[PDB]
């Protein structure tokens, strides 16, 4: 499970 994720 994951929330939310924001990658560069």
């Amino acid at each position: 499970q994951i929330g939310l994720a924001q990658t560069q």
